């Protein structure tokens, strides 16, 4: 019930997302493990049929707390080319100035791993499920206060398609207002044009009294997880400068000089 241009959109979108998405991450390896405030464990199961599970130490006032940021950084690192590969794929994005690119990028890695992370976020067992990886939640709604851990679940209650996650990925991703962009009314208007499409892709697909007011939830949520990211990203700073653990990749995005 959309124009061409808006199914054309969506298509565009949608394809960027299967080419660049590895959603069993087949095609990550070569991470680091944990030598041998919220928790996780690791599960890996071989293509032989054999599980390592790592449980995570306790808090001993030690350097122990950072056993898993290797191997977090080497996911997240994965993840974040996956990220770049997705905006590089869209005709709106590959059309910007490629200093504005970077700045959108920049702005927006966060946020958009987050929103591909909650497609394999189970709710159920509390683990983002990914592939022959598996991260679990280590044990309630004391979870939930941690402002991300109730933004994946609560964005999971939505039960979005998949349609419907791109589209919350490219209005992410072409906010006019990240630091250092310079088309800002270029990227405003794309952002509009993205979030009309949303708006009328769930009038057209979600009669459902359930959906109503969806659009409106989505765009807050998408509000909330920029905030979401400005903590976060003073949270990674803070421990790096105590421990450093960004890879490269990551020392570009979140805007570390490495002098
Ligand atoms: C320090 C840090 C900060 C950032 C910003 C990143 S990033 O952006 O570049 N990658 C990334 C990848 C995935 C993220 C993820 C970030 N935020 C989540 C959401 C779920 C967790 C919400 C936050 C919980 C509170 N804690 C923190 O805010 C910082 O805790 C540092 C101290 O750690 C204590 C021991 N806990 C760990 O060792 C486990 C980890 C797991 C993960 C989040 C957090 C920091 C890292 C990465 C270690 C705690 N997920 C979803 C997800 C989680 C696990 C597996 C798969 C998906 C990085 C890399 C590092």
């Amino acid at each position: 019930g959309l124009t061409e241009e808006q199914r054309m959109m969506i298509r565009e979108l949608m394809d960027a997302q299967m080419k660049t998405f590895d959603t069993t991450f087949s095609h990550f390896k070569n991470f680091r493990l944990p030598g041998v405030s919220l928790k996780v464990s690791l599960q890996l199961r071989g293509e032989d049929g054999s599980v390592w599970n790592y449980k995570p130490p306790a808090d001993s006032g030690g350097k122990e707390i950072f056993s898993l940021l290797p191997h977090m950084a080497d996911m997240s690192t994965y993840m974040f080319k996956g990220i770049i590969s997705f905006a590089k794929v869209i005709s709106y994005f590959r059309d910007l100035p490629i200093e504005d690119q970077i700045s959108l990028l920049k702005g927006a890695a966060f946020e958009l791993c987050q929103l591909r992370f909650n497609t394999v976020f189970n709710a159920e067992t509390g683990t983002w499920e990914c592939g022959r990886l598996s991260y679990c939640l280590e044990d309630f709604q004391q979870l939930l206060l941690e402002p991300m851990l109730k933004f994946h679940y609560m964005l999971k209650k939505l039960q979005l398609h998949e349609e419907e996650y791109v589209l919350m990925q490219a209005i992410s991703l072409f906010s006019p207002d990240r630091p250092g962009v310079l088309q800002h009314r270029v990227v405003d208007q794309l952002q509009e044009q993205f979030a009309i499409t949303l708006k009328s892709y769930i009038e057209c697909n979600r009669p459902q009294p359930a959906h109503r007011f969806l659009f409106l939830k989505i765009m807050a949520m998408l509000t909330e997880l920029r905030s979401i990211n400005a903590q976060h990203t003073q949270r990674l700073l803070r421990i790096q400068d105590i421990h450093p653990f960004a890879t490269p990749l990551m020392q570009e995005l979140f805007g570390i000089t490495g002098s």
